């Protein structure tokens, strides 16, 4: 199934891991790392990387946030996919 | 059959023609009756007979290099109490031919591989029906089967298999008369299972030398052999060794690494989900970075190539031990084996 495909989902699913929504700092020294693999794999990814990242960002902007610290953390949250979401965009070459 | 083994000091072939005999009888009855119980035991207690009758037969006797291939065939029945009394008998097997000066001008593989060539009909079949082609990899063959030591409840039986592993290694270094931990095509099996353990192997490691191992086979199998050792392992320094290693290799080697990771897929998917260390996510990483790099590998660089190299049983031949499952499997090879054996030395 052509399995560097399946790493990607799995760091797809340890983005999904590391929650400053839904979580609220295990998920702060790899995550940097977790989250600089994604940037890397941008470069080569290119269209499943962008995938995971816009299906993340929706369920992310699809939310409730009922309470009080749950808005808060989303701000970051939202925040921090972006900033990767840009800086995934920047790295990946126009000849895509 | 143990007190007699203990207490004699003078045997006879005719003594260890029985002997052979008696366990190749016994392996017969396993694999037919349900009394394994006490055909378990006496199969072990044939083998232990005959680590200790060993260095007392005769300097010119021929049964000291099939007493090797015994040794294997008993390894090969997965039984923790076999394994380990084969294991002592390979010890005791390797210390009698180099204190008799019998390496001094051959390589393992070939004196070993010489008695087993006349009988090789049976063996073939043997060595077919597990994926341990001796002919194809001799040295990779005898490091999958000695994989297992590390996973024997037994701490004991470890030292044991570090052991004959340090002694195969020596014995190659200085059959080609090079440097004890120098890397070649051979000693690359050897280097690689010791290093796990070894701190001096650990020294010396390049590694993954581009210019030697220019063999895709050669490379396929070392990792392979690597993959292996590090999916039922538990060590936190032996597990990041080994994927920096796999890390290394990938990088010299990614048009290898295609095939190999079909085994690791288990062990990245539980590390990449579950698994929060920097240090061995960073290799990690890189693996998988450069897995999504290329994406034009054939089956070519699949495991159909171990398959057709007749080494696939390499990722499933060092799990963890059966139950008495595969036993009566390949007995018949193996009674089919011991009585070739004992019709040509005897």
């Amino acid at each position: 199934a052509h399995r560097p495909v399946e790493w990607v989902q799995a760091v797809v699913s340890r983005f999904d891991e590391q929650l400053p929504i839904k979580t609220g700092t295990h998920t702060k020294v790899s995550t940097e790392h977790n989250k600089e693999c994604l940037i890397n794999i941008s470069k080569y990814k290119f269209s499943l990387v962008i995938s995971g990242l816009t299906t993340i960002l929706k369920n992310v902007n699809n939310m409730r946030i009922f309470g009080e610290a749950a808005e808060k953390n989303l701000y970051l949250s939202q925040l921090i996919i972006l900033d990767t979401l840009e800086k995934c965009l920047a790295g990946q070459p126009k000849d895509t």
